[PDB]
């Protein structure tokens, strides 16, 4: 299975360039963007630049019309930078003019093209002002009807997890964290042949067509460690989706030869409980003689709509 990322607008293409200095294993990335500048300084192998006639290769100035009219004049250029993908994560902030209104087009367009298509897509600050907020309200819902399932990051969420010395770039790596776990985890599974095994298969009934969701990735060890860690993937700060109201879930376990049945159960009631709902789980286990003391929790949550 190829899984791609795409960055749109200032904000996602941020990101890429974010989670290619961390270093992602086995997936493609495509920067898209009005502005030819940043473009330019994208790390990323595939490049597109959108709307050039519209905007003179300046980015969209806010206004989220140009940013989707251009998005669907280079429409054939970002069929053929997604083709044989089964998998598609979009990203990108809503509020500006790129973003608002071209990632919900990329996605639209990916969803088109037969791939699994995952929106993670940020909220302004509320100190950006209501219009931005309102713009970005607009794109949130088009990004909501254009992809398979939505997770949003509100920025104002930062603000929860900060102190007042962190710096800003660091608190921006803490919002990608969201993408880049839910990614490597969906990869992971895809890659390794489980004990109880989850394939890309289970990924595309849990995920498809289904609004709202949330991914998550908990480690620990010692004692409670099943616990812990089923804890810390259900828990994030950032989540504008909780686990709340869950569905469906799509639950992997990897552990150590030590990994028990009776911590398998653990986590997984952690995990029903905190849906507070009759959830339908998918349940898988790999067993990793590499680890030792360490297990991980990873969750897809879904069926919210
Ligand atoms: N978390 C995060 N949010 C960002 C980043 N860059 C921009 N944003 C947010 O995304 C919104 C849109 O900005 P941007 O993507 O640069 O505008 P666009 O390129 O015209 O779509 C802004 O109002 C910010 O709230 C980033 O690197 N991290
Ligand atoms: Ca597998």
């Amino acid at each position: 299975a190829t899984l791609k990322v795409i960055g749109v607008g200032g904000g996602g293409n941020n990101a890429v360039n974010r989670m290619i200095d961390h270093g992602m294993n086995n997936v493609e990335f495509i920067a898209i963007n009005t502005d030819g500048q940043a473009l330019n300084l994208s790390k990323a192998e595939s490049k597109i630049q959108i709307g050039e006639k519209l905007t003179r290769g300046l980015g969209a100035g806010a206004n989220p019309e140009i940013g989707k009219k251009a998005a669907e004049e280079s429409r054939e250029q970002i069929e053929d930078a997604i083709q044989g993908a089964d998998m598609v994560f979009v990203t990108s902030g809503m509020g500006g003019g790129t973003g608002t209104g071209a990632a919900p087009v990329v996605a639209k367009i990916a969803k088109e093209m037969g791939a699994l298509t995952v929106g993670v897509v940020t909220r302004p600050f509320s100190f950006e002002g209501r219009k931005r907020q309102t713009q970005a309200a607009a794109g949130v819902e088009a990004m909501k009807a254009a992809v398979d399932t939505l997770i949003v990051i509100p920025n104002d969420r930062l603000l929860d997890i900060v102190d007042k010395s962190t710096p800003m770039m660091e608190a921006f790596k803490e919002a990608d964290n969201v993408l880049r776990q839910g990614v490597q985890g969906i990869s992971d599974l895809i890659a390794v042949s489980g004990e109880v095994n989850l394939d890309f298969a289970d990924v595309k009934t849990i995920m498809s067509n289904q609004g709202s969701a949330l991914m998550g990735i908990g480690v620990s060890s010692g004692e409670n460690r099943a616990v812990e860690a089923a804890k810390k993937a259900i828990s994030s700060p950032l989540l504008e989706t909780s686990i709340v109201g869950a569905q469906g879930v799509l639950m992997n376990i990897t552990g150590g030869e030590s990994l028990s049945l009776f911590e398998a159960q653990e986590a997984a009631d952690i995990v029903q409980d905190a849906a507070d709902e009759d959830v339908n789980m998918i349940f898988g286990t790999v067993i990793n003689p590499e680890l030792q003391d360490e297990i991980v929790v990873t969750v897809i949550a879904t069926g919210f709509d």
